[PDB]
RNA sequence: GAAUCUCUUUGCCUUUUGGCUUAGAUCAAGUGUAGUAUCUGUUCUUGUAACAACUGAAAUGACCUAGGCUC
């Protein structure tokens, strides 16, 4: 669990240093789902291919 | 030209979500397993007369400085 978290808050770090935003706050919660979801697709072996992720 | 108000569009907006794990596990089972705890009614519970004695209690309020008499 420790772990996953220490993963999540380093996604969260690289995605603040990528590019500029306000009120970002809303925007890290939105960037963990997508990671979940993302881990969920690999576990899966489903394809994690969405269109609007840059 | 300037002040303001009303409506529409774009931008900005929760055009929708704050974790991880074996999709967390299972849509099944004479269960097994461990522990923790005590109950039923039926009964006990002298009169009459005379003499000696008192005629009356309690409540709160009216006087005086808890106490003392009167109503």
């Amino acid at each position: 669990a420790y772990y996953d978290l220490e993963l999540r808050n380093s996604v969260m770090d690289d995605i603040l240093e990528m590019m500029p935003e306000s009120i970002r706050q809303k925007k890290a919660r939105t960037i963990l789902q997508h990671l979940s979801e993302a881990w969920r697709c690999w576990k899966a072996n489903i394809p994690w291919d969405v269109p609007g992720m840059p």
